C-alpha cells in the first residue's frame, strides 16, 4: 500500500516509461498533473490517444516543467 | 542533471512541499507549493522565478 510521502523524494528517479531521462514532463487533466515521466515520452502518450497512466483520466496537454 | 530542486521546500514558505506548478505557455516552473502559487495566481501575480503571467496553477503529484 505505497502512499507518496509528503515531499517528493522519487522526483529525481528517471522517468518511469523510458528509465533514463529526468521527469520533465507534466500530464495535465483538469487543475491536476501526475509528473512521473519525461517530456518525450509523455508527449507521445498525448500523440497516441493514451490517458494518462496511474490515473486514466483523459490527458489535456503535456507541461514542460522546470525545477529553477 | 535531475530535478534535486523538486525536494526542496516552496521557496515562498518554506515549510510546504513544491506541488504548485506555475504554467506559463506550455512551461510550467515548479517552485512554490500549491497554496502558495493559488495566491499569486488569485491576485494575478506573474510567476515569482521568470515574472511571466500565470496561466493556471497544476497540483502536481509524484506517483
Ligand atoms: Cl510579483
Ligand atoms: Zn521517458
Ligand atoms: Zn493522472
Ligand atoms: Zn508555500
Ligand atoms: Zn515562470
Amino acid at each position: 500500500e505505497i502512499v507518496e510521502p509528503e515531499f517528493p523524494h522519487n522526483a529525481i528517479e528517471p522517468c518511469v516509461i523510458c528509465q533514463t531521462r529526468p521527469k520533465n514532463g507534466c500530464i495535465v487533466h483538469g487543475k491536476t498533473g501526475h509528473l512521473m515521466a519525461c517530456f518525450t515520452c509523455a508527449k507521445k502518450l498525448k500523440k497516441r490517444n493514451k490517458p494518462c497512466p496511474v490515473c486514466r483520466q483523459p490527458i489535456q496537454m503535456i507541461v514542460l516543467t522546470y525545477f529553477p
